[PDB]
């Protein structure tokens, strides 16, 4: 009728709908679009009264423990209903850290972390993982994933090194194939820097964290990256350009500084480079209290935090709790002329562009028929192939005369499975699983290394498990061989670690097991760790990284259903004193060099 409103018409071009809606919006409605809050502070009134643009779940932020896909859909729809009830009916976009599957969610397939995926050197495999991740995120009603982390981790003492595909940026550039797996492939004619999401079975992606998050002094998390423009652009920047080419919808800014300038206050890189040089037309989102941490101490001048972050070019602020202050402050800056309306309009233009482009206005609500995508066996089978492909065989016999231990026989009278990471799902998934920091034990649905062994061996093979057996026990047990798994515990800044040695017992358990019977040692870690002692005791040793929920990918290789193919995506140091040390360096003296990995052939 004459109740027609251009921005609500799905046949109209995105830029028409964006401009039509933007011309109608009040200041409050505009700033609301720029505000992202945690589900923990949201209520229908808050969402409606403040015209909120977006929600998130931080790590561990879930409706309840063990919630079904359907409980997620209902929570998200409940928030969306409040948002759709505003004067303009602008849907919110809900974001989450699905960085190795839909990992906050119980029952979600958990894929290997990025470092392991780098070991595969298989970008098409990563793409398929994006495809399946998008499905399992839409199964929970969520439209936006805070991924990929395209950091180039240059020092493994960084607690986020596992979120980086490689110390080699060419590998990270290749693994940006995740983006079109999450979002869908961009059309033939596509302009680089334009945002793209194919539709309601895909999600918006987020290249993060812009820029040089992985190059900090001593891999200190959130800290200063001391490098010149040329090293920034040759190492830390290039995968942003690949992400622009594949239409990444959003970019999250790093807590990190670049030669002393806070990334969240850096107008030259955010506005001059990312928006004006790379022609990025999606939206730029802060990290979590990122603008607060512009100041030292953090939060000591939130007024400036706002002024500086928004003038730097940021479009959406992940507040995520003190939304009232954020809105008040930004509103006052605008009313006072300190931030021009053109800046507000650009931020909102970009946010609305992404929302319209992705089809959010046409499908703001969850699809219940997708709930059955969560944990889907076909996704688990993919995760299992990824886990197996990620594994790097570092040693396969103690001397060059020895018989090669791997592949092991599936038939033997009695075998031993041992070690703190043999039967502990949380440990094999690592951080960003169920909780922010990950956790210990049976935290979700999956298969431990022990369970995978039992599942793989001949019915006549007796499998004995002991977490930390003594030497006498192993020597007395009549075992044909042993598989022993040990490593790091799940862990941002909690995983910053100057000494990089796995915790005990670990070494002691390996030494006790391998001293009694021939052993294959499975090392679970997010990064290289001091390994010479583990090597010296072990007949075979596998770097398994953080393989996720499908522990059968480990045994597929151990028992020779598949050959080992993975190759180090990072340099394995002899000593932490050497660090930082990357391929190309001055005195490149690696225990194992980038690219290294032994092979086997399938039996
Ligand atoms: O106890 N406190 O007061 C407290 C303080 C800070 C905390 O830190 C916060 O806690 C988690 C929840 O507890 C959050 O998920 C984030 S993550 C940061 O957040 C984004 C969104 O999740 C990710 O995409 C980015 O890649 C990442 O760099 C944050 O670092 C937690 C608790
Ligand atoms: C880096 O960490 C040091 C030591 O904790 C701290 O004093 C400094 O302010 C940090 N720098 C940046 C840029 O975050
Ligand atoms: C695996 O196959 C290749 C070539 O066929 C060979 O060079 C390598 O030594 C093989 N290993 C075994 C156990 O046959």
């Amino acid at each position: 009728a004459a109740d027609y409103v251009l921005y609500k018409d799905a046949t109209k071009p995105v830029e028409d709908r964006v401009a039509d809606l933007l011309g109608r919006m009040t200041l409050a409605e505009k700033i609301g679009q720029m505000t992202q809050i945690e589900r923990l502070v949201a209520t229908p009134d808050v969402l409606r009264d403040n015209f909120i643009g977006s929600l998130l779940s931080g790590g561990g932020s879930v409706p309840r423990k063990g919630a079904t896909a359907k409980e997620w859909q209902d929570m998200v729809d409940g928030f969306q209903k409040a948002c759709m009830s505003t004067r303009l009916g602008i849907p919110m976009i809900y974001g989450i850290d699905a960085v190795h599957g839909q990992n906050n969610v119980y029952g979600a397939t958990i894929f290997p972390h990025n470092v392991g995926l780098g070991a595969t050197r298989d970008p098409y495999l990563v793409k398929r993982i994006g495809e399946a991740t998008a499905l399992e995120v839409r199964a929970t009603g969520i439209q936006y994933a805070f991924a990929p982390c395209i950091a180039v981790c240059r020092d493994p003492r960084w607690g986020r090194c596992y979120e980086s595909y490689s110390e080699d940026r060419r590998i990270v550039q290749s693994m940006t194939e995740l983006i079109p797996g999450l979002q869908g492939d961009v059309p033939k004619d596509f302009t680089s820097g334009m945002p793209f999401v194919a539709g309601k079975n895909k999600v918006a992606a987020c290249a993060k964290h812009f820029v040089g998050d992985g190059g900090t002094v001593d891999g200190i998390n959130e800290n200063n990256t001391i490098i010149n423009r040329e090293g920034l652009m040759n190492i830390h920047m290039p995968a942003y350009k690949n992400a622009m080419d594949k239409g990444v919808s959003t970019v999250m800014i790093s807590y990190s500084s670049w030669n002393g300038v806070k990334m969240h206050a850096n107008q030259d890189l955010v506005t001059g480079y990312l928006k004006d040089t790379l022609k990025f037309k999606g939206f730029v989102i802060s990290d979590w209290e990122g603008i607060d941490r512009i100041t030292t101490p953090a939060g000591s001048d939130y007024s400036y935090s706002v002024k500086a972050s928004i003038l730097a070019g940021l479009d959406m602020i992940m507040v995520p709790n003190k939304y009232q202050q954020f809105i008040s402050i930004l509103t006052g800056h605008v009313n006072g002329g300190v931030i021009p309306m053109s800046r507000i309009d650009d931020a909102v233009t970009r946010i609305l562009r992404v929302k319209f482009t992705m089809g959010l206005f046409e499908n703001p609500y969850a699809d219940p028929a997708m709930a059955e995508q969560l944990g889907k066996q076909e996704h688990r089978d993919l995760a299992r192939e990824a886990a197996r492909k990620s594994l790097v065989l570092l040693k396969n016999g103690k001397t060059s005369t020895d018989a090669p231990l791997l592949p092991l026989p599936k038939k033997a009278p009695k075998i031993l499975v041992a070690g703190s990471h043999a039967d502990n799902l949380g440990y094999q998934c690592g951080g960003w699983t169920i909780e922010w920091q990950g956790d210990t034990g049976r935290t979700t649905v999956g298969t431990t290394i022990l369970e995978a062994v039992k599942a793989a061996v001949d019915p006549s093979t007796v499998v004995v498990f002991a977490e930390n057996p003594d030497a006498e026990f192993v020597k007395s047990g009549g075992f044909s061989y042993a598989i022993v798994a040990v490593g790091e515990h799940p862990y941002e800044t909690k995983g910053d670690n100057l000494n990089l040695t796995i915790p005990e017992p670990g070494l002691s358990t390996v030494q006790a097991v391998c001293g009694g019977v021939r052993c294959a040692t499975v090392l679970i870690s997010g990064r290289p760790v001091v390994v010479q002692p583990l090597l010296a005791a072990s007949d075979a040793l596998v770097a398994a990284w953080l393989p996720g929920s499908e522990g059968q990918g480990v045994t597929d290789a151990l028992f020779g259903d598949f050959g080992f193919t993975g190759r180090l995506p990072r340099t394995w140091f002899k000593s932490v004193d050497q660090l930082p040390m990357n391929v190309g360096d001055a005195h490149y003296d690696p225990l194992f060099r980038l690219g290294y990995g032994l092979t086997t052939n399938a039996t």
